[PDB]
């Protein structure tokens, strides 16, 4: 099991200007339109099996001034889902960030199993 | 050489609220942020080698409208963008129109040499 984000950090009830979603795997991806130009820092808590991602709990995106931005967590009802999945959730967060001309930067372990 | 597109249609100028262009190889993908829930088609002009394709000369994509909200067109100060560059142009603007809970649907020519 890993961690980026303070117990604190992922348990922030967060919002957002223009709201944005787009549901895949088993994995629910939420992100603001309203943001632009910014650094974006991704942090996930997940756990691990063998030497790679295992399951995901939650990643969200920090500004500079630590305000989170989107988040990444799992369906409520239906969660179950592959690691594959969550690559493609980030892909097309990270995707529609660089839209709006932010530039991104991941977590060390976010790297390492992703 | 293939052609999705009047002449009219390609050549016709189009414009947004919330424009937001990236770049990609010699591909400059500009598209309208204001568009929300319109299905979107995609026609292309294009050079096709082979069985694949060959030079973009213009990627529009219009609403049932008719109104032209994106267009995927060669940069003029450098040209030159390649097979590949195409793809991800494309991959890219789907991927930004569909965050706005658009779908899309491509023309065969697409379909077939993309």
């Amino acid at each position: 099991y890993i961690t980026d984000m303070s117990i604190e950090e992922i348990s922030r009830e967060w919002y957002m200007l223009m709201p944005r979603q787009k549901i895949t795997g088993g994995l629910m991806v939420k992100m603001d339109q309203a943001i632009m130009d910014k650094r974006i820092t991704l942090k996930a808590n997940f756990s691990v099996l063998f030497d790679q991602l295992e399951t995901l709990v939650s990643l969200r995106a920090f500004t500079d001034d630590g305000a989170i931005v989107a988040e990444i967590s799992p369906i409520p009802s239906m969660p179950g889902h592959s690691t594959e999945d969550v690559k493609n959730a980030i892909g097309i967060l990270i995707g529609g960030l660089e839209w709006n001309d932010n530039s991104i930067r991941a977590s060390e372990n976010i790297q390492r199993f992703a």
